[PDB]
C-alpha cells in the first residue's frame, strides 16, 4: 500500500474512510448548527479524498495486467468508485456515501478473489 | 476518527498500518541493496507514524472515562503500544513489527469488549 | 520529538498551536461575515489538530516508565488535554480553548521538572 | 484538480514532478557519497507520489464517459503512467523516470485534444 | 523545487494553484449554497498556501545573491506575491486571485529572463 | 501563523525544528549504524523543511511593511536564513545546523523588538 511494494493491501482502508463520510453525511440532518455544519462539510471533504487516494492506490499499486484481463471492467468501476466519492465530497445526501461504499464493495470481492490462490 | 465526531473506529486502521512495518522489515531481512534498504527504511517510518497516530486517536477519541475505570491497565497499554511502535521503527527486525502487532491486538480485543 | 530518537522537546510547540485555537476563537467573536466564520473553523480545525499531535508526541516519545511511576496522574492527564483540545475543535466559545492551556500548562510543569532531575 | 470541481487542470503538474523525478535519477550517477545517495533516494520518493497523485486526479476528477469513450485506451494508458511512476521510485536509472514522462506526454496530448472546442 | 537540489523550478506551479483560487473565487460567485460556499472556502485555503509555498520555494531555492543584485526589487516582489495570495485567501472576489496571478507574472517574467 | 490572521506567531517554532536538525545532525556522528544513518536523514529533511515554512510564514504573514521600512535587511535575512536550513538538510555537519539557529536568532531579535513598538 506504501509502493516498496510491501504487498499489503485492503479495500478496508478506503471502506473505513467512506464509512466515515456516510456517517458525517448521516449527522449533518440532526444539528443545523451553522458551525457544526461547516466542521461536518471539512472532515466530509478530508475523509472522501483519503478514501479516493486508498482506492487509487489499490488500482496502481495492488492490481496488475492479469486481473485486468480476467476483469475487463475493473479500470472502470475504479473510476465510477472515484467519481462517487466525489459526488459523496459534494453532497450532504447519505445515499450518495451509500453509493461511495456500494462501489468499494464491488472492489473488496474482487480483491479477494485475487487473493484466493 | 475524524473528530467530529464522526463515531466510526476501528484498530484495523492501526493494525494494516503496523502490518506494512513488519512486512517492510521482512523484506528488508531479503534484499541488501542500498537503494532498496532506503526505500523500505523511508516507507517503514511513515507507516509506523501513520499507525501511532492512529493508535492515539483510539485512545483520545474513542475511548472514554467509563472505559478507563473498567480497564485500569488502558493508559499503559496504548502508551506501549506506542512505544512498541517507534522501537519498530528504529529497527528492521519484524520481531519489533510483531511485539507492535501484539499489542494493537491487546488494545483490538478491549476495543471490541466494548462495542458490545 | 521526532522519534530518531532526537532528544529535542518542548510543551511550547503544543502551547503555541493551543493559543492559535483560543485566539482564533477570539476572532470569531468579533465579524460575523460567513466566509470569515467558515476560513476560521478551518483554521481551527487544523491548529487543534496538530496541537493534539504535539501533546500525542510529548506522551508517548519524550515520558517514560519512570516519569509516569513519578506521576501516576501523568496518563489520565494528557488524555484529559486531548480530549479538551477536541472539545476546543467543537467549539466557538474561547474558554474551551482556555481550557485546553490549562492542561498544557499542567503538562509544561511536569516537563520541566523532568528535565531538572 | 481541487475536486469543488475549479474545472482547472493541467498534466503539466505531473510532468514537472515525474522531470524531478529523472532530474535526480542523472544527479544520483555523479555523486557516491551515501549521505547525499540517502537524500537523493528520500526526495526521489516524494516527487513520484506527488506525480502519481496529480496522475490519478486527472483520470478521476477531470476525465468523464465520453473521453473514455473516445479513447478506449486511456483507463490502461493512465494505470501504465502510474505503474511507470513506480517503476521510477523503485529505480537510480533515468530511463525510468524518462519512461514515466514518455507516458504523461501521451496524457498531455489527449488531455488537450479535449480541451479542444 | 525539492531541495537535493534538483534544479527543476518552474513559476507554473505556483501558477496553476494560483489560477485555481481565481477560479474558486469565481465560482463562489455563481452558487450561494452554505454547503458548496464552504466546500468553495476549504478548497480555496489549500490552493492559496500551496501557491505560496511554491513562491516561497522560487525565492530560497532558485534565486541567488547574483539575481537579488540585478533585482533589487526581487524580495519585495515575492513578499508582496506571499501577501496577495494571503488576501485572495481571505476573500471571494476573483480580482484578488487576478491581483496574486498579476504578481506571480512578475515573478515568472523574471524567471525565464535569469534562464536566459 | 496560520493565515486567519490569528495574530499568533513565535520564532520559537522555527527555532525548535532547527535544534532538532542540528542534533540529528550530532547523533549521526555517535552511531554509524547505516539503517539509523538513513533514519536520521529520514528527519532531519523533514524538520528542515518545517523549519523553513515556519521561517517564511514569520516572514510573509508576520512581518510587514513598516518593519520592511525599520529592518532593511530583513528580507535578505530571511532569504540567508532558508538558505541555511537547505544547507544543514544537505549536510551531516552540526555546524550547518548551527549557522542555521544562528541566523534564526537575528530573526527572534528583531521579532521582540517589534512586539514592543
Ligand atoms: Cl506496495
Ligand atoms: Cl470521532
Ligand atoms: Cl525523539
Ligand atoms: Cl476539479
Ligand atoms: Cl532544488
Ligand atoms: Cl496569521
Ligand atoms: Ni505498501
Ligand atoms: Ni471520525
Ligand atoms: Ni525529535
Ligand atoms: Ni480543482
Ligand atoms: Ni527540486
Ligand atoms: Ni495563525
Amino acid at each position: 500500500h506504501c509502493d516498496l511494494p510491501c504487498g499489503v493491501f485492503d479495500p478496508a482502508q478506503a471502506r473505513i474512510e467512506a464509512e466515515s463520510v456516510k456517517a458525517v453525511q448521516e449527522k449533518m440532518a440532526g444539528n443545523d448548527d451553522p458551525h457544526f455544519q461547516t466542521r461536518a462539510t471539512v472532515i466530509k471533504e478530508q475523509r472522501a479524498e483519503l478514501a479516493k487516494h486508498h482506492v487509487s492506490v489499490l488500482w496502481s499499486d495492488y492490481f496488475k495486467p492479469p486481473h485486468f484481463e480476467k476483469y475487463p471492467e475493473l479500470h472502470q468501476l475504479v473510476n465510477d468508485t472515484l467519481k462517487a466519492l466525489s459526488a459523496a465530497k459534494g453532497s450532504k445526501d447519505p445515499a450518495t456515501g451509500q453509493k461511495a461504499l456500494d462501489y468499494i464493495a464491488q472492489i473488496d470481492k474482487i480483491f479477494w478473489e485475487t487473493k484466493k490462490a
